[PDB]
């Protein structure tokens, strides 16, 4: 039986018999994702170059405006905005959304994969809405996922029921369900990190990476892949198995990836698909944030690969 | 003034006062690339999943059929075909085309960027067309380039006039001229290779990559990027500068990449854009091939970076 | 504030506190309309003509609407211009709604790239008996929702419900139906009549005199213009947008008209009246005819209220 | 073998051994039509309605700007411009183009089919170009045709070699050759005109239409179709056979349609397809214009049906 993103959410939304705000939120998010994909693929670029005589800004504006107008959100945290956006009272709903509207777009000059990352919370305090409402642990996520604008445009959605993948058919502008209840391999064969920071690695990371290239059990060495765009890297890990690392280094002593709208949604997806996501010291999903743009070190992926790293991490205290 | 690929090629053909076969060839290849792109982006996937009731093969068939029906070709070498394809006599034209119809498609399941690589040679003799007509060194190339099916679709075309980049506007199916006569940085800050096989590196490769991570002076260590799809990694090298390595080692004395439809067209693009491309022992374009599928090692990118590799390469010779 | 078909239906559905089957029905129908649109605009035809080396459009349209409706879990009986008998949804997929639809109206002239369209009307199931074809023999008055997709110069979905008529433009760049005309109402009186005057030799006397009055007005006013696309969805949408009258009247050779009551006349009569217009068979309201055959025909005269009344004045003059 | 608009034109130009200007002309117009098609189908209308926060004017600008930049034209006559546009000197070529960029657009609110019509003349003298270059009889046409934005988008091109029909494949942005060397039926079964203006008909039109509803020889009456969009009605006459009339009456002694960029290109398309096109008194292509916007009555279509009209016209002298 064919399924679309909209029918899938609505059917899951009917079973839960909730208020319907989460469905309008996700439906609006889906529309923004299609608009972003169309602009990322350069639809209408001929008009910019004079056939008749900024991208991350457009993406943020698309997501901001579809979310505000859904009547489903109250607080919006974006990589593009310094402060949280408080939805005006007539459009206020009960959900908090943290999102990177176009992650990896700093390198978009080379047509590298980019993506949108999002995490959805139910507002937790009864106070008037403020930035504090987005400072929740990832354990509290109601919904999370990403759209990868890669060779094709895919939407990965994780909820309590698990992880589902939707391929965007651009001929009809519909998200088609193609991979139901996806689960990551117990053990992968690809590790993913920027080895250029090798001079600033902590000893556990140095030793773990050494074990991937020169296995102590004479097994096959892992291959390395690092796209430099987090959505593309995490999606490859989920589909192929393996491990993704962005640990702390000298230029980024608290890590580089953002906890609210990069690490937590990926940690959410990883855990619902049977993977792991750790900072080294604790679960990514267990970090309680204090700042909306705060950074975190992150190691995620197939459980055997993350546990093997934690085993090495504990060797170094 | 707005410019498209089709208007552009024709204007180059009129200046050159050629027979027009090469213009018909490039226009045919452009139509194939637009068809491949539509398929990579999953147009019509809704019909596959039962809404109303092969990707490397199709790419090959699109290029093959558009090339044969251009009346501009006589011999076709494909990554997908064991022997060269001899165009039937009624359709024979004067050019020889080597191509990879969908490079990177082994990992297309994770929606990594893929691409089409192509190199166009003039047939050299009036003898009956045969595979021997493809055994020319890359130096004899009349035209070469690639299509990157990335976050957007771009066609990079190199001729005697230089390297030009065309963006595909999917709204109108036209390739828009966006980067004229592009030149690679004299020196970059990114190195690209699969570091997972460090256990099998040539010792010279080991020392070179160590220098990128641990510079003996006070310069910045390079960042690492490796998509694992050649078109994307080389295109990132062209736009940003840096170095791309798929080198020879002991276990693979000739490298892994294919010379005719991976190494040569890219080596040609690099050199017309002011880069360098070497096997370690000689320039890629100078290798005389003896097998249409023979492998070659390739190291290309910014010239200062390739020369630094050659300096390390000679230290171990 | 931007609004979409999906957003619009869902919040209207939330207000009503209904079961949600109607929204999943409408959302599925939206998906079929976009897939039909893609095929009508000839997406992928290069492959038909051998770019690398399959089914007729009205067959594909029927399969798209049929399959999207069945898989919505919202329908029980489906009546199609393409199928002799009503289709009874299998039990595991059954919902409480009856949908009559024309999957691709006007396709007789699709070789000339004429405007084509999809027509649809949605009913509620009335009895607790096992679902059967007679559940589709309800009068148009019983319509829960009705509308059409017009595949013209652009693709528009016109949706009529109790809250009124709303028009949605398909933006193909993002595959979204954009609300562009809220609460549409037809002009009180128009300047265009629509019918096939080539068959005037077989006209009933009332139609002949009414068309005579349109070309040679007895009050020496300006004559109406004539437009006839020959594609029903295009002609009726022009009537709604510009005003005037659309006629497919009964004659001696076709005393019950030629258009089909369930999936052409009833949905169009529903849209017209929700937009403040009229639609009559000559003898009665289109929406009041109680059908006895799912493919039974009805004559139809619709459009602006003053133009239909002027027709009816002529109709009664001829008994 | 598959054929495209671009490949088809190029092969015709090679056979003729021309300067290439006419090929560069047609290729630019082909791109303008694809851009018009995209806007007509309402690409990007969501951005007009605030998803992130005229049409014939745009169409004129697209045609004007693609033709100017083709370097193949010197004089442009448009339904949208009162005076002819004289191409700037660096961009001047030897061809004169008359075009209606978006015909039927007054009724575009009801989504009636619309279209672009064009006729191409060679220039008249080496003197500095002027509007006088557009005052040619239709007989002097080098090429003419139309794009119909109907249920799908089709381009009909007429040259000395005949009439060919090209379908726009919107998934790849190519015009695919679908109807080669089309020939109109000798006799049709549909007549097309605005019967609402019957009070002012000349007796010949009155008597001819009478013959279509009430055949004196016991034949079947013709059907009536009138869309109100000239490209749509004329395309139907070509595809199904029959007759289209926008004739002269007392209030419009020269008709309503414009001779240079509505009547003449259609008469040329008709005559190259074996049909006829008359004003009643003479063949449309034989009218020598004295004003670029002068009107002409037109009756075109299947030859038996036009000849039938003419004898009714001559019966009334
Ligand atoms: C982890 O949880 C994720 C699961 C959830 S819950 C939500 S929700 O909160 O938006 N709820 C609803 O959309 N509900 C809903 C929707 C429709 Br259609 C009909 C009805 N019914 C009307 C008749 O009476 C019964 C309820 N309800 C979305 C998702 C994906
Ligand atoms: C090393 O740079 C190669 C550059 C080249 S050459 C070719 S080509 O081989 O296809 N040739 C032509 O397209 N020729 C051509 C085209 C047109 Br339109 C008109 C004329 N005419 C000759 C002059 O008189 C008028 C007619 N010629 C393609 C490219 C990209
Ligand atoms: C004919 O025009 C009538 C208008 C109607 S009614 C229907 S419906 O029947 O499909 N029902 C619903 O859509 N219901 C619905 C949907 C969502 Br989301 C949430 C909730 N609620 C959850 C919270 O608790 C209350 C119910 N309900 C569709 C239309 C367009
Ligand atoms: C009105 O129907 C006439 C048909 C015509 S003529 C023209 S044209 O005027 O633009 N000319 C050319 O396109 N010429 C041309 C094009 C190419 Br590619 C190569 C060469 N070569 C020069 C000769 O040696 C071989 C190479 N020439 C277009 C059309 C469609």
């Amino acid at each position: 039986d064919v399924n679309t993103l909209t029918r899938f959410v609505m059917e899951e939304g009917r079973k839960a018999r909730g208020t319907g705000e989460l469905t309008q939120l996700l439906n609006s998010l889906c529309t923004a994702v299609k608009a972003i994909s169309s602009a990322v693929r350069k639809a209408g670029i001929a008009h910019l170059y004079g056939i008749a005589g900024k991208l991350d800004v457009l993406s943020n504006d698309l997501v901001m405006n579809m979310l505000k107008s859904s009547f489903a959100t109250c607080v919006l945290v974006s990589e593009e905005d310094k402060h949280a956006i408080i939805v005006e009272p007539e459009k206020r709903g009960k959900y908090v959304v943290c999102f990177d509207p176009l992650d990896g777009s700093s390198n978009i000059d080379c047509l590298v994969s980019v993506g949108t990352i999002f995490g959805i919370y139910r507002k937790k305090s009864t106070d008037e809405p403020s930035e504090k409402d987005a400072l929740q642990p990832g354990r509290n996520l109601v919904a999370a996922g990403y759209a990868l604008y890669g060779s094709a445009t895919m939407l990965v959605l994780a909820m309590d029921c698990g992880v589902n993948c939707f391929m965007l058919d651009p001929a009809i502008g519909e998200f088609i369900l193609v991979d139901k209840d996806v689960k990551i391999k117990k053990k992968g064969k690809i590790y993913s990190l920027n080895e250029g920071y090798a001079k600033d690695f902590d000893p556990a990371v140095t030793e773990y990476i050494q074990r991937k290239k020169f296995p102590p059990d004479n097994s096959a060495p892992y291959g390395a892949r690092y796209v430099g765009s987090m959505v593309a890297d995490v999606h490859r890990t989920l589909v192929y198995g393996g491990i993704f690392l962005y640990p702390a280094n000298k230029k980024s002593p608290n890590g580089k990836l953002r906890l609210l709208y990069e690490c937590n949604p990926m940690a959410y997806v990883m855990e619902k698909a049977g993977g792991m996501a750790t900072t080294g010291k604790e679960a990514v999903l267990d970090v309680i944030p204090t700042d909306i743009h705060q950074r975190a070190p992150v190691i995620l992926g197939s459980p055997d690969d993350v546990l093997e790293f934690l085993k090495v991490y504990e060797k170094h205290s």
